[PDB]
Formats: C-alpha cells, structure tokens, sequence
C-alpha cells in the first residue's frame, strides 16, 4: 500500500531536549500539519560511523518498528538529511519512572503492584517476540500522559534466533560469562521492584567495580519496611542462577510469575485500560 511521504526537518517545530547520550539526542517536536507531538531522536551519522555504532542504531530501528504494544515507545517514522538520522518516537509526556521514584521517595504497595504488573506484562510481550532488552531500568521506563508505562531505548537489545548495561541493574551472568538471556531482564525487574519499594537500587557502592562485586556475591539486603510479598517476589528474581528466576523458560515462564501472591489482586488482561493509582 502507499504510505505517507517521508517527513523532513521542516515539517516540525523542534522544542526542548528530552534526553541525551554521547551519540544521540531526543528532542520534543510538534508536527506542523497535525499538531502532533513526537520525541524525535536525532543521530549524527559521522559520529555513529566513527564510533562503530551502526549495528546498535540499526537494531533499535528494527526492534522499535516491530513492536506493537501500548507499553512500548513506538517508532512512527524515520528520515535523514545530509548530517543526521531522525527517528520519530512516541512522546511520553510524564518522562522517566526514575523521576517519580525520586520525587515521592518510594511507592506504596498499590502503586508498586500496578507498575510492576505493567512492566511484567511488557516483558511478557517482548520476550514472546524473542527480544531481550538488556538495559532495563527506571530511566528508560517512561510514563505517558495517562501515567501508563512506555518502555524505550532498544539499541542495546538482543534478538534471539558484547554489551554490559547500567551497572546497578547488570545481571551476574554478564559479569561472569558475558552472556545475556531473557532472564537477564527478569534480574533487572527484581532490581526495579526493589527500588520502587525501598526508594533505592539494591546493589549500591562507591564505584562500578564495587557494585559488580556485590552483584556476583548477591550482597544486598531488605529494609524492615518492605512489603513481605514483594520481598518474596524479589528474592525469586534476584537469583544468581539465571535458570532459576521466576518468569524464565526453565521456570515455565510468565504463568507462575503472574501467579505470585504479590500480584493477587491484579487483572492482567487489560492493564492498559485500567486507571493507574495516584502517586
Ligand atoms: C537514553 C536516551 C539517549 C541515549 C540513547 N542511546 C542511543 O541512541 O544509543 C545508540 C547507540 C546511538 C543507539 C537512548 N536514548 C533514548 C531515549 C528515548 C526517549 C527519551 C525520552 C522520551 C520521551 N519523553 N518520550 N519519548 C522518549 C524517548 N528513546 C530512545 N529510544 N532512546
């Protein structure tokens, strides 16, 4: 079928910077013809080539095109000019989950349960497509205007059929084997649940090396104020042996994870249609 013609920079009014890395910048843009807002990721070709990032850029475009689920930032279009590639992404107006953790300190049980359930439901979808995120963290779990999650940042994803993520959420197997699997994302999930409840990531230290040391030793502990059922769930995700994490294939997948007592009151069928709890 015929699709709309390529967009170009002049079709947009660019605004504020939404996010930044050493190889790309995400900028809010309003499409003039439609008044729609997009988060446009701008990548300078020369720099990407120079630093050998072509496979990562290609990976993100491929992944984010293929995903069709409300809990994921969508890639709507791409275009380029002489110097730059542009990716038109969903604009998640409320920004990072990290911002909310910092703002409110830690989440109550109702909010922890709901947002954890959305993240689990997103991973079920992603893993069902044979894709591993590999760098899941509250910085790339965004919140849309309606306060549902939208997960982004897929250049480092792996597609089943090399790279080490953010220190605090790195799984032990990446430190001891250099090998990621679906279960690496479930480890990150365990860290994120811990952070929602405690207000801080479970493996913390003065520098990267010391964090990694704690991870491989499973050296962390729970505060006294930690929802007991949430603690049990986290203990079943933060497991050194990757084949023993709740939710992984060797543990028979998402059924037993979603059945965990922490999720008792959750209706998994239509989370996106439910109204999120007030933070
Ligand atoms: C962290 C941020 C900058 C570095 C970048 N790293 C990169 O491009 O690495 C390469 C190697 C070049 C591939 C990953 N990046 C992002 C950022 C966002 C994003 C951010 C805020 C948003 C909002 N408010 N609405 N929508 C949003 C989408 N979305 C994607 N997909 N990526």
């Amino acid at each position: 079928p015929p699709q709309p013609r390529k967009k170009r920079p002049e079709d947009f009014k660019f605004g504020k910077i939404l996010g930044e890395g050493s190889f790309s910048t995400v900028v809010l843009a309003r499409e003039l013809a439609t008044s729609r807002e997009y988060a446009i990721k701008i990548l300078e070709k020369r720099h990407i080539i120079k630093e050998n990032k072509v496979p990562y850029v290609t990976r993100e475009r491929d992944v984010m095109s293929r995903l069709d689920h409300p809990f994921f930032v969508k890639l709507y279009f791409t275009f380029q000019d002489d110097e730059k590639l542009y990716f038109g992404l969903s604009y998640a107006k409320n920004g990072e989950l990290l911002k909310y953790i910092r703002k409110i300190g830690s989440f109550d049980e109702t909010c922890t349960r709901f947002y954890t359930a959305e993240i689990v439901s997103a991973l079920e979808y992603l893993h069902g497509k044979g894709i591993i995120h590999r760098d899941l963290k509250p910085e790339n779990i965004l919140l849309n205007e309606d306060m549902h999650i939208q997960i982004t940042d897929f250049g480092t994803a792996k597609v089943l059929s090399s790279f080490v993520g953010t220190a605090q959420y790195v799984s032990p197997e990446l430190l001891t084997e250099k090998s990621a699997c679906k279960s690496s994302d479930l480890w990150a999930l365990g860290c994120i649940i811990y952070q929602l409840v405690a207000g801080l990531p479970p493996f913390r230290a003065g520098n990267e090396y010391l964090i990694f040391q704690k991870i491989i030793k499973l050296e962390y502990d729970f505060p006294e104020k930690f929802f007991p059922k949430a603690r049990d769930l986290v203990e079943k995700l933060l497991v050194l042996d990757a084949t023993k994490r709740l939710g992984c294939e060797e543990m028979e997948g998402y059924g037993p994870l979603k059945a965990h007592p922490f999720f008792e009151s959750v209706t998994w069928e239509n989370l996106h249609q439910q109204t999120p709890p007030k933070l």
